[PDB]
């Protein structure tokens, strides 16, 4: 497994009852293949917390995952070429932090048993989701 | 009841084992107040077909469903500005047709007992999802 990316991303964490607050949160995005099962290629990505080691939420998606992911989502690159797209997000966001108003914004809202994250650029209406993807708590 | 658009629009229609194939639907955007019930404001999106009196799709939304709706989706204006960014959306999907790759692009996508309904707009990776609405199936 090889490690595309390692380190602190802004991020607006939304919990129900609580105001939006603004987090730094350790993203760990592996790719690796299972041989033993054919090949299968894999995606995961890892939420956590340097200053709190119990804070965890982790996504697999295999490559069998990205052929309905890519038709439902309407994604024009391969599952090669989908971790790069998430981290050039992410890299937006990032650069966007230190001025007033970020245009890219990473955002994860958790709930129970699941938490969405997502990043976004704000254009003259709303929030607009560039990519949108479901962590399970914990592992 | 106020008619805020009702005209065609060239639509992406998505079935399971289907190729997408364009087709003019027809959309009515209607936008009124239920009094008797404190004044409640809805919204109404009907997707028709002029050449099929029996194909309907249905969307209903209240100012207290938008309230919930604002903030999964980030949107950033108010219910009575709601319906005139669908609006501007649809008009940037008729506009764009004529083009050889259209920039802004509806798409439906059709299942058992519930439809999708997108505004994508093609950028260097993927469909970006200005717009992700649920219709039911006829009324």
């Amino acid at each position: 497994a090889t490690t595309l990316f390692w380190r602190p991303v802004p991020v607006h964490v939304k919990q129900q009852d609580r105001e939006d607050v603004l987090e730094e949160l350790t993203f760990r995005i592996l790719t690796g293949v299972a041989k033993q099962n054919h090949n299968l290629r894999i995606l995961r990505i890892h939420i956590s917390s340097d200053s709190d080691l119990f804070f965890l939420h982790t996504l697999e998606v295999s490559e069998e995952d990205f052929q309905s992911l890519k038709n439902d989502e309407g994604i024009l690159v391969d599952f090669a070429s989908f971790p790069g797209k998430i981290i050039s997000l992410l890299e937006k966001c990032i650069l966007a932090q230190p001025g007033d108003s970020p245009r890219f914004q990473a955002v994860l809202t958790i709930r129970g048993g699941e938490s969405v994250f997502k990043i976004v650029e704000i254009n003259d209406w709303r929030q607009l989701p560039h990519i949108t993807l479901a962590f399970r708590p914990g592992n």
